[PDB]
């Protein structure tokens, strides 16, 4: 864990802006853009404008040391977590004047992937497992899970392991469309998408406003409206039923699971304060920035239909050498679906199914916007005509929720 941890301590060094908060309400001097820095500054004014005096103990042995913040963070009061953390490690070293916090937050977040609780598939990567039922207490762990991240938050630290973009859009309550189930089962939205475009009537197929899940071998039947489970999916109502199994699919197996973490959350920081904020956004906050290097990106990118020497594939590099660090993690986050990056770097980066290179394609025409694949971490660039054209679609791409 201690090349992750490295890794850690230096995103608190690049990020040290992200702990800035807003003097007054009333603005900057003088002397639609997404506006991060100012709603992170207005974000931590508000926390630390509902900060509460003293502080909680919070006493860890790290041989030990998910188990023990489960029973101390879940018999603290919820509102106790907005005073000042102050971490003991038993029998170890100093006290805490924020550095033990910090290390208690990493190795938390590490933690709690640990396979003897179940929770998570399996990394950095938290997906709920459906058969998180195995562990009969699951409820209550993601409860202090969710606890566990307002805190961090709440307190301007940070985690090594987060969500994903399209369970962070549920967290912030945003409708999920159906190019976010794209992100999270790429055979289920490939059907979607088929059944769509496609006469079912004259295909002979016989589908039902019912869908039905496994786990552990028990299978469930869930129905998708009042009496769905005999309704026949015709030409005429397939819209609706390709909307609600959108819906159904981001949370299937994972509902309760989803309902704990999300309430334990607002316990601490109220899902509100985070109205304005958006997924990517989300993301970043809890796991850091760090500086985004060029040359590792450029020599394990890989091309279809494009190469080294089409000007377009020209114009991209000068584009991402030119632009700020902020912007190249966004169009990170456009392509792969996160901002972190693999310990190896680029020549590791990782598809949903096995290994796989940033990747750049060659598709549709000069009109088109950019459109992304984060399951292949694949950039769907259009053959655009000049730097300026390429520069302005891919910038209102990335920024685009």
């Amino acid at each position: 864990l201690q090349g992750a941890m490295q890794q850690f301590n230096q995103r608190y060094l690049y990020s040290a802006s992200m702990l800035a908060a807003e003097n007054d309400p009333y603005g900057p001097l003088p002397p639609y853009e997404r506006g991060f820095r100012w709603k992170l500054a207005h974000f931590r004014y508000l926390c630390q404008s509902n900060a509460l005096p003293s502080h909680v103990k919070i006493n860890v042995s790290r041989q030990t040391l998910f188990e023990d913040s489960f029973q101390q963070i879940m018999a603290l009061k919820p509102y106790d977590l907005r005073r000042r953390l102050y971490v003991i490690f038993r029998g170890e070293e100093g006290l805490d004047y924020g550095g033990l916090a910090r290390e208690w937050f990493f190795l938390l977040s590490h933690e709690v992937l640990n396979p003897m609780y179940c929770l998570f598939e399996y990394n950095y990567c938290l997906q709920i497992n459906p058969a998180s039922t195995i562990n009969p207490d699951h409820l209550s762990y993601f409860c202090f899970i969710g606890r566990f991240i307002a805190m961090a938050l709440f307190h301007g630290k940070f985690i090594d392991t987060g969500f994903s973009l399209p369970f962070y859009k549920r967290m912030l309550s945003k409708k999920l469309t159906i190019k976010d189930l794209e992100s999270i089962d790429t055979e289920f939205y490939n059907s979607l998408i088929w059944i769509r475009d496609n006469n079912i009537e004259e295909c002979g197929l016989e589908m039902y406003f019912s869908v039905d899940m496994e786990i552990l071998g028990k299978v469930t039947s869930h129905d998708l409206k009042l009496g769905g489970s005999n309704i026949l999916v015709t030409e005429e109502n397939k819209d609706e039923y390709i909307g609600l199994m959108t819906e159904w699919r981001f949370s299937r197996g994972v509902q309760e699971q989803t309902k704990a973490f999300l309430d334990g959350f607002n316990e601490v920081v109220p899902l509100q304060w985070l109205q304005y904020f958006d997924e990517k956004e989300l993301e970043v906050m809890l796991c850091g920035m760090q500086e985004v290097d060029l040359a590792d990106w450029q020599r394990n990118t890989v091309y279809r239909h494009y190469t080294r020497n089409s000007k377009q594939i020209i114009w991209f590099w000068q584009f991402v050498k030119e632009t700020d660090n902020e912007v190249r993690m966004r169009l990170l986050q456009f392509v792969t679906g996160t901002c972190r990056l693999p310990l190896g770097g680029f020549a590791e980066l990782m598809g949903s199914n096995g290994p796989q290179k940033f990747c750049i394609e060659k598709v549709g025409k000069d009109t088109w916007l950019p459109r992304s694949h984060t399951c292949f971490n694949r950039l769907d660039l259009p053959p655009y005509k000049s730097y300026e054209q390429l520069k302005e679609k891919l910038l209102f791409a990335i920024e685009e929720t």
